[PDB]
């Protein structure tokens, strides 16, 4: 749409009320161009064909609720778009500022959200397991990062190389949520999940075990389901990254933590220097590695830390 740039008003899905930039021309629609080519929401309208209706709103302000996941997708779109570039210095997914488009109301009841190879799709949850998936700034976040790895890395969806792919996107998804100071910490999830019950979340990364996922390379799943366990595996990276960032004695080995800054930075370089579409975990650790001796010397606590993180979860 080509149009005039403002900004509107809307709530959340959890109910706050934030300001979002809109793009005027007789309607309202949810077309943010303050940011790269572009931030694009769509309504799929409980179908499956993507990507359903640039959002269009007559009055530039959103309160209804069937407008709650746009408003948070199109926000936290905006966020996460900021957080690469401000931190990273990455212009959207593919470096080239690429427009980002995400459709909300995917299906009916869908309880999930994914990235489809050009787009996000958010489904409303039954309601009973989720509440709308955008509601998740974390959520956001890992979905826009499996994007930020298949321009990169381009990690392969399967076994370790897709664990590793899964890791990536819920390390970033949490560090974009504490970029947010949005109430964070390294559960997966927990806005959305369960709103009947609280405390809970899809998977945690200080604790992977707590629901079950592996938090050591003994304890890998070796299975067919799940492409090989990428969202199972994913919990042994997991939990080295979350010692690396904040330290413990895991299975008896000790990491003194460095910070989410240096995870960042580290995990970062790692994916768009080092990492290749069928690189194990093994070499997720030697990329590591070489990116923290690159970033802070070979002879740093940044390079003993993330050897200790690896030892810890039984990654050689
Ligand atoms: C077993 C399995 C297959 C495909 C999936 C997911 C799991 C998993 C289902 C959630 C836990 C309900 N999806 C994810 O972990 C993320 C969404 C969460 C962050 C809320 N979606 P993707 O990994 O991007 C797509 C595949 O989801
Ligand atoms: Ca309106
Ligand atoms: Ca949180
Ligand atoms: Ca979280
Ligand atoms: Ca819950
Ligand atoms: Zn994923």
């Amino acid at each position: 749409i080509t149009g005039t740039s403002t900004v509107g008003v809307g709530r959340g899905v959890l109910g706050d009320q934030k300001n979002i930039n809109t793009t005027y021309s007789t309607y309202y629609y949810l077309q943010d161009n303050t940011r790269g080519d572009g931030i694009f929401t769509y309504d799929a309208k409980y179908r499956t064909t993507l990507p359903g209706s640039l959002w269009a709103d007559a009055d530039n302000q959103f309160f209804a609720s069937y407008d709650a996941p746009a408003v948070d997708a199109h926000y936290y779109a905006g966020v996460t778009y900021d957080y690469y570039k401000n931190v990273h210095n990455r212009l959207s997914y593919d470096g080239n500022n690429a427009a980002i488009r995400s459709s909300v109301h995917y299906s009916q009841g869908y309880n999930n959200a994914f990235w489809n190879g050009s787009e996000m799709v958010y489904g409303d949850g039954d309601g009973q397991t989720f509440i709308p998936l955008s509601g998740g700034i974390d959520v956001v976040a890992h979905e826009l990062t499996h994007a930020v790895t298949d321009y990169t890395a381009g990690l392969i969806y399967q076994n370790e190389s897709g664990a590793i792919n899964e890791a990536i996107s819920d390390i970033f998804g949490t560090l974009v949520e504490f970029y947010a100071n949005k109430n964070p910490d390294w559960e997966i999830g927990e806005d959305v999940y369960t709103p009947g019950i609280s405390g809970d979340s899809l998977r945690s990364m200080s604790d992977p075990a707590k629901y079950g996922d592996p938090d050591h390379y003994s304890k890998r799943y070796t299975g067919t389901q799940d492409n090989g366990g990428v969202h199972i595996n994913s919990g042994i990276i997991n939990k080295a990254a979350y010692l690396i960032s904040q330290g413990g004695t895991h299975y008896g080995v000790s990491v003194v933590g460095i910070g989410r800054d240096k995870l960042g930075k580290i995990f970062y370089r790692a994916l768009t220097q080092y990492l290749t579409p069928t690189s194990n975990f093994s070499q997720l650790r030697a990329a590591a590695v070489q990116s923290a001796t690159d970033l802070y010397g070979s002879t740093s606590q940044e390079v003993a830390s993330v050897k200790q993180a690896f030892d810890a979860v039984g990654v050689k």
